[PDB]
């Protein structure tokens, strides 16, 4: 459906434009740019930040939800959680690993140990914020009338992730798109499950 397919076409068009030299060369402009506007307080506040989308952050957070969720409602749907941050964790490394793109390697502020496309941090928010979101306001009556501020929220995190990564001088700006793009597809696709195997509206 279209959300999906376009946000699937999108990333094949960014994963081609990466090799042209024109794209690189803004991105290369935009990440030195990034470095301007750095303060060493805003240095630490966007490493808190960053940590957000940190794998080794959203697991226990997945974890703690997804009990939570069991003892309030007695729901698996934590499950779901877990294993669409799974697929997540393993598209990621496997495209980084087929497309080998160069880290930017002019200003990191935290370390690294992978290829670069696409950013994995802002591949997990993208994913797991926004499901987080969808499955909060499923099972938590309070959150009712709640719902656009909720998915907001949950919107703004994976943004700030997102530009975290540039900041920090770790990413691309690409990369975020990239990653953007495929954990928002995640995202529709295990949402577009659950509703759908739903019995009652
Ligand atoms: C959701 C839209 C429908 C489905 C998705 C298909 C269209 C995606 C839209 C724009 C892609 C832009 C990609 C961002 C990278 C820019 C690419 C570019 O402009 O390349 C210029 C070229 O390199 C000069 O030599
Ligand atoms: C127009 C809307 C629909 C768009 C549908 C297709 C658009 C993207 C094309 C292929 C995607 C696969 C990208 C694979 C990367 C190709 C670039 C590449 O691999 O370059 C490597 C070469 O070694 C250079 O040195
Ligand atoms: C009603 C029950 C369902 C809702 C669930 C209620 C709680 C959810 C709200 C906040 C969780 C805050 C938890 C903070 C996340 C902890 C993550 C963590 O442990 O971090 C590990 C560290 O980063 C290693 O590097
Ligand atoms: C549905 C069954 C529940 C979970 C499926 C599998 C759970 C997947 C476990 C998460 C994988 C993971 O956290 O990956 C490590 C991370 O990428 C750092 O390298
Ligand atoms: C109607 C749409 C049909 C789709 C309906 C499901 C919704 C999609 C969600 C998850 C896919 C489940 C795939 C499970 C793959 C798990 C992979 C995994 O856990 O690997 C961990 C990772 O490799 C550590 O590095």
């Amino acid at each position: 459906m279209y959300k999906p397919v376009s946000l699937f076409l999108f990333f094949l068009i960014l994963a081609a434009a990466i090799h042209t030299n024109a794209v690189q060369s803004a991105d290369e402009a935009i990440s030195k740019a990034a470095v301007l506007i750095r303060q060493p307080w805003l240095n630490e506040v966007m490493t808190g930040i960053t940590h957000l989308g940190a794998s080794s952050f959203l697991l226990p957070l997945i974890v703690i939800i997804g009990a939570g969720m069991f003892f309030y409602r007695k729901t698996w749907d934590g499950l779901l959680m877990l294993l669409v941050f799974g697929t997540d964790r393993l598209l990621n490394k496997v495209l980084k690993e087929w497309i080998e793109r160069v880290r930017p390697d002019f200003a990191p502020l935290v370390h690294e140990s992978s290829f670069s496309f696409p950013s994995g941090h802002s591949m997990n928010a993208a994913c797991v914020y926004p499901v987080i979101a969808y499955f909060l306001v499923k099972h938590l009556p309070f959150l009712s009338k709640h719902k656009k501020m909720v998915y907001i929220i949950a919107g703004v995190i994976a943004v700030l992730v997102g530009i975290s990564r540039v900041y920090l001088g770790v990413h691309f700006v690409t990369d975020v798109l990239g990653g953007f793009s495929l954990g928002l597809l995640l995202f529709f696709l295990v949402k577009g499950f659950d509703e759908k195997i739903k019995r009652f509206r």
